[PDB]
């Protein structure tokens, strides 16, 4: 039993945030008392108030909080089994989510490992890629190349393939990996630049194990859009080059950019897969690494015999009901209209923003929305302009950028951009 | 699914820890239910009952759908699932940082939540890294322990598992290189602590940290040793300026019969990790403390903050469950409690050490182990345990067990019979 001013107070002397300090917070973090849909409630000068999480909890809640069906199958779940350790025993949640993740992701991806978050699964998905080699004979096959602008996580594997000014930083210098960097990819198509990456590729073909990429749209990095296209050349390019392909789908999954999962808009299959952030409908901590019966049966025959990762927590039966759950929501609706409607919803209200004098760029994919200005977004001016409209808003860098809950109405998609227009055209002053 | 469909599905997508597909010696058993101290799992078409000598791997210390923390979930679930941490605070994130700088060894003032115990490790090495840097030495970013340990399976939490191993020959090259010290060995021994000083000595420029699990090494063959180890591992950090971090991710929340094993010594780290026990074993959620200084240090540095935030950082009914079930550990005699599970696993495994097979037997709080002369057959042992109603998962050489707290002085007899019956086996 806290009170909001004694959650301040506490929070201030003991909790990290993220990417933050102690003691030096420019701001205090605002307390959250409730989350019902696709609302928060948030203590403002010590009164509740209701906004809209814009972010979806960064991309987590894509069918609000607090969901019936949601709470309802974690309740049900948690009556009959909490937990038991996946060491020799398996279980309906875990087999019911596996079955799910395999017939939905882009075809050949059969089998399924359980971690218990994104940046666990990018390291699961880089340790099958070098088991997988060293299973084939070829141990030198142990680098990993990417393209610049890419975010994958923040454990040390992950950090290494993560933008280099994202945060490398310089401040890394060493206990890093040293990986192999592509340019930007950029918006429109090119075939000059996906002849230029596997000029790059050729040369190191020999030292890498797999290719990583956020497919469609790169993330938390600089949320840029790429031409589908560039995927199929990469799965072209990894073929003919004997390299793997690892897709990252942690927040590109579960419908967000208009398909399924954005690399159906390339109509390609990757070697291994990972999915995260929405796959619980943003509950709780769960991720996934998939991948194909090839790479599963040459990790299986090498010499290990095994692939070596088994976090304590593997397929935690509350997680594994609970995205059960969220996966068959999604599916049991026209998901695909809900999206374009969302689309649709977002570019209409994110219109005037481009005829702003801070404005470089408004672009819009499937239920993303984001304004591009000229300069860095002050978060002391950004966040008391969209509270006072309602809405939470959480820009970086010189983003103002939304992903909404699916379950978001035209009333409120309205008042979401509204908010991102008036934070752009703040910026211009 | 049935459990037959539930069989069908898993031995054609399902990774099991550790495991290969389509090469399993053995296929998994259905678990279908778990109740305090019981799993109910399915064997030939019928359920039955079977005590998790195990804990779920440590984590079931409560016994599993104790109603406190069932209800303390479903409280939090009705209020707020999840919200970001980033700009924004929350009651159970506060309520639980707080309760855990207070029972916490001394001067632990700083608390960053993640989702599981390898990246609060990685976080732990980060934090250790960011603070040197700060002080302008940024060659000091090596990692030093001593064999036999285990700290997780991402790429850093590897490069200090012992290297035979996880398994550094198979790996190395793509893990950094750290400073190992010989196996810390059971009795106090001076020699080994003067020879670990002078290891370090020359080290000591290009070191961030000293990292060990406080004086039960888990996952990395149940060893126990001498907490006057860890006085002298303080003692020795403190004059060559190198920070110490326990990673207490098995060993916390009462396991070894103190509150957290540092305590054993009397001894603070600098940075601290927990894990496992702290949900109860309901939730994967994982914490890395560190001192106020360590915290100013990293915030005044060229970064000016931590560069570490994981989506579900700071998980609302993550730490829900997880200050219920701290608060249900706090609010009895603990302390009496695994004194009493010692001394019953101590009674029942006294007969395994005449056993030919057996070379050593050891109990520390609730922490039994027979240790054989040989490696356990899983498809000897798994079976066994089943015919005795109990639950057990040796590995390598070790048959062994860590009950949950809750479990009756009968459930404890069953256990350790279970346990002796298994290494009666082994032996022939
Ligand atoms: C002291 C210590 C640990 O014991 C662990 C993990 N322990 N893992 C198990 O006990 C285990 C054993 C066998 N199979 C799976 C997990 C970890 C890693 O935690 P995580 O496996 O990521 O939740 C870090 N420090
Ligand atoms: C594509 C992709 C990811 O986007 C992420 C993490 N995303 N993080 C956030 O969006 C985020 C944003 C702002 N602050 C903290 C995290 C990760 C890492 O996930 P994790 O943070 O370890 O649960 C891996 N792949």
């Amino acid at each position: 039993g806290l009170t909001p001013e004694q959650i301040i107070a506490v929070d201030g002397a003991h909790l990290w945030h993220p990417y933050s300090s102690i003691g030096r917070e420019a701001v205090s973090p605002v307390v959250a008392v409730a989350a019902h849909g696709a609302w928060l409630t948030l203590i403002r000068d010590g009164q509740p108030i209701e906004v809209l999480d814009a972010m979806s909890s960064w991309w987590t809640a894509i069918h609000g909080h607090g969901h019936p069906a949601l709470d309802q199958a974690l309740t049900t779940q948690l009556r009959v089994m909490n937990h038991v350790m996946f060491g020799g025993l398996t279980h309906e949640p875990a087999a019911r989510l596996a079955k799910l993740l395999v017939d939905i992701t882009p075809a050949g991806l059969d089998t399924v490992f359980f971690s218990d978050s994104g940046s666990v699964s990018v390291e699961v998905a880089a340790k099958m890629a070098l088991q997988y080699w060293r299973g084939r004979g070829l141990p030198g096959k142990r680098r990993l190349m990417t393209w610049r602008g890419g975010y994958h996580g923040d454990t040390f594997l992950a950090m290494s393939i993560c933008d280099p000014h994202g945060g490398m930083h310089s401040l890394w210098t060493d206990v890093l990996a040293a990986q192999v960097f592509a340019p930007q990819v950029p918006r429109d198509y090119d075939p000059a630049y996906s002849a230029a990456f596997e000029a790059q590729l050729a040369q190191h073909a020999g030292e890498l194990a797999a290719v990583v990429v956020e497919p469609v749209v790169q993330g938390a990095g600089g949320m840029r859009f790429h031409d589908p296209r560039y995927l199929h050349d990469l799965r072209d390019i990894c073929r003919r080059y004997e390299v793997l392909l690892i897709f990252d789908e942690i927040a590109t999954g579960f419908g967000r950019t208009g398909a399924l999962f954005a690399a159906d808009h390339a109509g390609v299959s990757p070697d291994i897969m990972c999915v995260g952030k929405a796959l619980t409908g943003g509950y709780l901590s769960l991720a996934a690494t998939l991948c194909t019966a090839d790479v599963a049966h040459t990790i299986s025959a090498g010499a290990a015999g095994a692939l070596m990762h088994g976090p304590t927590f593997m397929a935690n039966p509350l997680a594994c009901a609970v995205s059960v759950a969220s996966v068959e929501l999604l599916l049991g609706q026209d998901w695909r209209t809900r999206i374009t409607e969302l689309a649709a919803g977002l570019t209409a209200g994110l219109d005037t923003a481009r005829a702003l004098p801070a404005v470089t760029d408004v672009r819009v994919c499937g239920a993303i929305g984001v304004i591009e200005c000229d300069r860095p977004v002050d978060l002391a001016v950004a966040t008391p302009a969209a509270l006072d409209r309602g809405v939470w808003l959480r820009p970086f860098r010189n983003l103002v950028y939304a992903m909404p809950p699916y379950i978001c109405t035209p009333a409120e998609i309205t008042q979401i951009t509204s908010a991102m227009v008036e934070v752009a055209r703040l910026v211009g002053s």
